[PDB]
């Protein structure tokens, strides 16, 4: 299992080169902190895929979830929250929007997003799996270790 | 009267052709939740229309602001915040700035805006009022009703 | 001694011309209202010189520091807002990014910022002291008046 440690000691463990995201999110999640091993997908205003990750067991892992920042559908709720809470997941990282904010900050489980929208996503299931995803000036690859807090995301 | 349903409960009921507004807002009322038959008025930096809209007797209703987005003065304070609040309004919707945010918060009304300003608004009274405001994709027609809560806006 | 005054307030008593930032900071201190005599530095990811302004004893004083908004590294921490805390210093107002939110909010001090990033600052030393900063429309002199508070920040 992966121990949290927050990111400004990651940062001074690493030094210079370390990679740092260097986009805002917003917390949604009812965990400011979480750490584990990267999964992605990438799709658009489309959760049907990202569901289908979520449903499987987890160890503790982070999804990272690129929806090209779009803030016209919500690619996560409660829904999705808690079964990703459910199967094993600690956080997860959406570049896109989420719903049901509420409900969200209740659930024991990381989410970062770059806003909210009520309107739903599709679930044609378009979009793909273990891509890799580069936000902020930083590369998500699956398999790479993901430290989560409210200063911001550092991979290793 | 319109009873507030969350935003997200309207979309599942409306389909994917509900009207949800994309604009991110932060809230600043006492209130996270409110709804109401629209009202509208757009004005520039200038809040002598908008106050005498809301000097009037209303039975629950939202006032959506176009001020164009400006951060460069207040729309709204305490003073019309309160006033609105006296007269029956539930909400305020500002495409602007508002002030006195630390006092917002402490009145029973719905407040959304982009940001914060001190600095003043001008009071020749210049702007339309019942006029059509479009924001984040969504028409905000005098009439229609609003449903505003932390995940976003609903026109029906 | 300055004694602290609501922006709005001040804007009341100044009238149309007040020197109001239109910038929309976030605060992360554990003050949320200030008021000081400013001093300056411009700077670029790199915190040396700022942190050499801040280990002089302080009236009470804000520092402005632009570090040209980047949000790629931490020009303040909680070792740095220490510091200034522990010499006088009342507010910090950082035209970049910190490190150690959490911890921020537990520092007597103020402190607003436009985002956070865990990297940290490079300290060559490279920058300029004392030169007038101009931002969100306000020119922030050394020895003028600085008030910050929620709805915004005035210079007088």
């Amino acid at each position: 299992a992966i121990s949290f440690r927050p990111t400004a000691d990651l940062v001074d463990d690493i030094g210079p080169d370390v990679r740092s995201c260097d986009l805002q999110f917003r917390q949604f999640g009812g965990r400011s902190q979480f750490a584990g091993p990267i999964s992605t997908v990438r799709c658009f205003q489309d959760n049907a895929l990202l569901k289908s990750v979520l449903s499987q067991p987890s160890a503790g892992g982070v999804l990272v979830i690129d929806g090209a920042g779009s803030l016209h559908t919500a690619l996560v709720g409660d829904v999705i929250a808690e079964l990703a809470r459910s199967t094993g997941w600690t956080g997860l990282i959406v570049h896109g929007a989420v719903r049901d904010a509420a409900a969200l900050r209740g659930i024991d489980i990381g989410i970062k997003a770059l806003g909210t929208n009520p309107r739903k996503s599709t679930k044609t299931g378009a979009g793909e799996r273990d891509v890799e995803i580069t936000l902020g000036g930083v590369t998500f690859v699956p398999g790479d270790i993901a430290y989560s807090d409210d200063d911001g995301i550092i991979v290793v």
